[PDB]
């Protein structure tokens, strides 16, 4: 069984929130919604693993960065693009970087410039879907604000929003509205950031515990998840079927992306996550050949197979996976 | 006079060929079209200038990378993705990138992530304007296929077309067909790379001169580049215009873009040029305070005075750039 092709949806690493709580001074240094040093090495150590994987146990990219064989697609974020870059660092490191003729390096440390391509959200024809904020809503109500655990959850926590919105400084009347300032606050958490005045160390948790929870609620429905990752799985789907024919020198491709890419993939294989995607999450399509024109991809989420029920388990034959995108 | 914002836009750095000659055994490495070793280095030197231009002498920008402080944008091409990417290896080198708590550098060499944004040409509101190439033959056909001088140099030439097309072993019918030849043959030069046996010295150099001059030719005409750059010029008259106002963190553009580019963007100004900007040039826009709310805006081509008719010379008022702006 031969590696001849493979696809990684990332995360970016470790960010600033998007957001910053009204009731708390603290100048994120970085800015918000900007990839932090810790994960500019969350990214470079993916690189390194993806090195590993693919140029020295594999061989299906060579050693030195050569034109035809990648594709890097990122979001229109800072994050994503400097996410990007960081885990080419580590993939084609600096050492393996081009020379000019004379035979010294043409940049310091011989660091490898590698092309990450990208589109605004609404222009972009390979990952992102953009949905109508008023048919996101129609979806939304439909498929989870519907549901008997959200109603449940929300029920469990329909007083506190007074207390919170106060003591947070952004309002909250339901559980959507509570997702965003609770992801904040596990940043907050992980920085050891400074929390609202007053806000309990339980109540810390809660809101944190629900708002991951209320956010893979989300993305579990399998009917959001094709209007969201359609595009997405039939690119993925063209690549995977290309790299089968062995004709193209592309081997290999790299799309920036975050968790919501990730959950709402995973989602749309009929595996929906329980737990957030982590930083520096993939999901990975690894086509193999069996030297007898039996193309398999086995599908990895942070090295544990997926189990798919339209292919059985983690490995789905080449047709079985393109007719489960159809 | 102080510098309170600045926009760059340059061209990428040394590259093979689009289109090889058929005619020569000769493989380029890096693939058609994409930047070289030499590129790189080229695009970093220039890092280097604008690090010493605008961290060491001018204060312009932190010594450090700081967010919202700059914009860096490229067209859609490995070429100037991979210029940016170089670019900024020298505005923002290796030992002046983050650090993790423990304190080891973040990244190899203590390296500087700097995000270069992008969008395909029939979606990028930046850079690039999108002409479908059945309109753009309108506008020559006006504006440059008209004129006496594009009609007389495809006369002196028209005789060698099927001796070049053998040759070469590409298809020439009309002037424009040995622009692509002629940048190709250039580039053949530099690089050492062979020649078409029998293609004769004295022929390579006027095939060189020639496409040189009918791409500038193209360029020329100021309504051609009204269509290609007033977008490109009403978002640098924004980005100048926002400066003015000195509420943002945002002082320092960078477009990475190419040889049209430039050129498009002088004619535009009423600046056309006569020959083709070299590898890693650079068009500069600097707005200055003088001290009691009259900006003035400097423009230069490689370090050069650019002499705009409509401001009289090299330096613009902001006011009356953005009005040149909004003229077209
Ligand atoms: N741990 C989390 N808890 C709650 N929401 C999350 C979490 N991780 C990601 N999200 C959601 O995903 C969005 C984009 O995630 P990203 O760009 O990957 O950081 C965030 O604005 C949230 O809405
Ligand atoms: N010396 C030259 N001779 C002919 N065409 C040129 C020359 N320099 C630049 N160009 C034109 O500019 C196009 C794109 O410029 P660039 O991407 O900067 O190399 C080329 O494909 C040519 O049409």
């Amino acid at each position: 069984d031969k590696l001849i092709f493979a696809v990684d949806i990332i995360r970016h690493g470790d960010r600033t929130p998007i957001v910053a709580l009204p009731t708390v001074n603290y100048q994120w240094q970085e800015g918000l919604g900007q990839l932090t040093a810790e994960g500019m090495q969350q990214e470079y150590k993916m690189g390194v693993a993806f090195r590993k994987k693919y140029i020295e146990e594999s061989h299906l990219l060579p050693e030195h960065y050569e034109y035809g064989t990648i594709y890097v697609r990122s979001t229109d974020y800072a994050r994503t693009l400097m996410s990007a870059q960081s885990l080419l660092m580590g993939l084609y490191p600096p050492g393996t970087g081009p020379t000019i003729p004379a035979g010294t390096s043409a940049l310091p440390h011989a660091f490898q410039p590698i092309p990450v391509f990208s589109a605004p959200s609404k222009y972009d024809e390979v990952i992102i879907q953009q949905v109508d904020r008023k048919e996101r809503e129609k979806l939304m109500e439909q498929y989870v604000f519907s549901t008997r655990e959200w109603q449940q959850k929300n029920n469990e926590l329909k007083d506190k929003y007074p207390l919170w919105s106060r003591l947070t400084g952004i309002n909250i009347d339901n559980l959507g509205d509570l997702e965003t300032v609770g992801h904040t606050l596990y940043i907050h958490q992980i920085h050891n950031a400074p929390m609202p005045e007053g806000l309990a160390s339980n109540d810390i948790e809660t809101i944190i515990n629900s708002a991951e929870w209320a956010f893979m609620a989300q993305e579990k429905p399998q009917q959001i998840a094709n209007v969201y990752s359609s595009k997405l799985m039939t690119n993925i789907a063209d690549y995977l079927n290309s790299g089968s024919m062995k004709k193209s020198k592309l081997k290999y491709v790299l799309l920036s992306a975050h968790a919501t890419t990730i959950a709402s993939v995973l989602s749309f294989l009929g595996a929906p996550l329980e737990k957030s995607p982590p930083y520096a999450s993939n999901v990975n399509f690894s086509l193999y050949d069996n030297g007898a024109n039996y193309y398999t991809v086995k599908i990895t989420y942070n090295g544990n197979p997926v189990s798919i029920p339209a292919c059985g388990g983690s490995v789905c034959e080449l047709q079985q996976l393109i007719n489960l995108v159809h």
